């Protein structure tokens, strides 16, 4: 019952986006963005996270990465699923993305999964080994939800951005454009 309210959720989101994000305009495809920074900001209020990363990739492909615990990959108890499955499996976020891959820091191992629409690929996978903790997420808007536009405006980030590490004092954020390769962009905040 678990896996079929998954997909029910999945439907009800792509159904009607803007009841979800508020429109799929640019403002909505934005608000993508700050849908995952603002759970990194509470792992960093909880006590473990203090740096977070945001990448405007080529293609406008997003990575946002904190340094906080690593979203959990035990089982559950109510859908046999590692937890960050069971997460991103229940995020409007990765039913908006085209793809949305996760990378999770934890236990010293670095976990694998990847999703196209919500729905997984494979199931997550350990990929390699780690000395460090943290959650990476790399997503695609779905250009079939943003209709208008799928790019980004590195100055409507960096506002944010900024505001955000200006709330959140001893938070470290980044903003960086990679889009073109030959003139990339960094700012970064870190009040007090
Ligand atoms: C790059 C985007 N990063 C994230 O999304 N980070 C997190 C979201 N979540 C999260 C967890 C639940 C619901 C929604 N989001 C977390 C939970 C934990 C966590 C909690 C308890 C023990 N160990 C780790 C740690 N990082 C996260
Ligand atoms: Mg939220």
């Amino acid at each position: 019952a678990g896996q079929i309210q998954v997909l029910e959720g999945l439907e009800a989101v792509r159904k009607r986006p803007g009841m979800y994000i508020g429109s799929t305009s640019e403002r909505g495809l934005h608000h993508l963005v700050w849908e995952i920074v603002d759970n990194s900001i509470d792992e960093a209020l909880a006590g473990y996270a203090n740096q977070i990363e945001v990448v405007i990739e080529k293609d406008n492909w997003i990575k946002v990465t904190d340094n906080g615990r690593g979203i959990p990959v035990d089982i559950q108890e109510k859908m046999g699923r590692p937890a960050v499955e069971v997460i991103l499996t229940s995020s409007v976020v990765n039913a908006l993305s085209q793809d949305l891959e996760v990378y999770v820091h934890r236990n010293e191992t670095i976990y694998h999964q990847a999703y196209k629409k919500g729905v997984p690929q494979f199931d997550l996978k350990e990929v390699g080994t780690t000395d460090k903790t943290g959650t990476v997420i790399r997503f695609k808007a779905d250009g079939e939800i943003f209709t208008e536009t799928t790019v980004y405006n590195y100055e409507t980030l960096q506002q944010r951005i900024r505001e955000l590490a200006f709330l959140n004092k001893g938070i470290q954020i980044t903003l960086r454009d990679e889009r073109d390769e030959e003139n990339v962009r960094e700012d970064s905040y870190h009040y007090e």
